[PDB]
């Protein structure tokens, strides 16, 4: 199936167009050929500086009927200065704004890291690390409940949260909405098998992030592994006549994982939607979670000694 049913009663397409990194200039028309080719999720946040350039995109595929809005999957995502509770909604609507949208198919806390409020994205001390908020997350949480109620976004969740930080969520007292999704880093380098059993287990939708090893991140070094240049990910695809990209776009999907590649090459958005007509054996599946090295992408020095810094955890 296309979609896979979440804990709000609504149904969230599997495949959807990662933004981060996507150039201002360029993800304008990746959104709109992702759209033509048959996307009707796209992955967004206020971080990723582009929502207005992808509202764009959304607003002129609309304004065409080449989609309904009720036919679109729209995330975004609340960055880390934004969560004292009463800064909440209006990152939502700056985000609605941006995004020409007057609701949110999906809102999800972007980390469990809270920062000092301001302009900056990563607001520093004088000596290089990050500020951070006095807030609990319980009551950022408890915000997030309130842009349900006022008809902000059908859904709320949570994002690079590990197990015992996605539980103190599920155990707030007065607890009123589930985070519908848990969205993280996974792929081949990093299996995530214990968050990922731990979620599903609570009904949780977890959704694959950086599914190519995100080549582009800016961090990234020569010596570095290389996903997409695997041998032996490479010998699986050929084996179904597929890409390495497509196998691993399909790994997620057969672990009932929603996934998000991002690209702004139109020939790579339609290659990476092109998965729903193949299927990885068991076997493949096993063989692929065997290539597990603990690997990330993505974290952050400047942020490891912020109290709710979410990998020092074993998940
Ligand atoms: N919640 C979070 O904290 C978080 C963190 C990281 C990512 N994310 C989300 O997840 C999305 C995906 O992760 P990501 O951007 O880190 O990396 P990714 O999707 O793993 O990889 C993107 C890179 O792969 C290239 N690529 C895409 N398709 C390809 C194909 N078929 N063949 C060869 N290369 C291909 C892209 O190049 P071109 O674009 O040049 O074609 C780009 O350099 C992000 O964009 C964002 O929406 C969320
Ligand atoms: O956060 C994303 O979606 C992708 O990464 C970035 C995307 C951006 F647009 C900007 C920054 C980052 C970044 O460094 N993230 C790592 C991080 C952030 C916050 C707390 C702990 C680790």
């Amino acid at each position: 199936a296309s979609r896979i049913l979440l804990n709000n009663g609504a149904k969230m397409p599997i495949l959807g167009l990662g933004t981060w990194k996507s150039p201002p200039g360029q993800v304008t028309e990746a959104v709109k050929v992702a759209i033509d080719v048959g996307y009707r999720h796209i992955d967004c946040a206020h971080v990723y500086q582009n929502e207005n350039e992808v509202g764009v995109a959304i607003q002129e595929k609309l304004r065409e009927q080449v989609v309904k809005r009720e036919e679109l999957f729209i995330v975004s995502k609340l960055w880390c200065t934004y969560h004292e509770k009463g800064l909440v909604k209006g990152a939502c609507q700056k985000t609605l704004s941006d995004l020409k949208l007057d609701y949110l198919d999906l809102y999800l806390i972007h980390w469990p890291t809270g920062f000092k409020p301001g302009k900056e994205f990563f607001p520093l001390d004088e000596s290089g690390n990050v500020v951070p908020s006095d807030t609990n997350i319980l009551d950022t949480w408890a915000a997030m409940e309130e842009l349900v109620d006022e008809g902000l976004v059908k859904a709320i969740g949570i994002s690079n949260f590990n197990h015992l930080q996605v539980e103190m969520i599920l155990n707030k007292p007065g607890l009123k909405y589930k985070p519908a999704v848990n969205q993280i880093e996974c792929h081949p380098y990093l299996t995530q098998e214990k968050l990922i059993q731990y979620c599903q287990s609570k009904g949780i939708v977890v959704t694959a992030y950086s599914p190519l090893g995100s080549p582009d991140r800016p961090w990234a070094k020569p010596e570095d592994p290389s996903l997409l240049e695997d041998p032996r990910i490479k010998a699986i695809a050929a084996k179904h006549n597929k890409t390495t990209a497509q196998v691993l776009i399909r790994f997620p999907m057969q672990r009932n994982l929603v996934v998000i590649p991002k690209s702004v090459t139109p020939e790579r958005i339609a290659e990476n939607f092109k998965v729903f007509d193949f299927e990885l054996s068991s076997q493949d599946m096993t063989t692929l979670l065997s290539y597990n090295r603990n690997w990330r992408v993505c974290a952050l020095l400047s942020c490891t000694s912020h109290k709710d810094y979410p990998f020092h955890e074993e998940f």
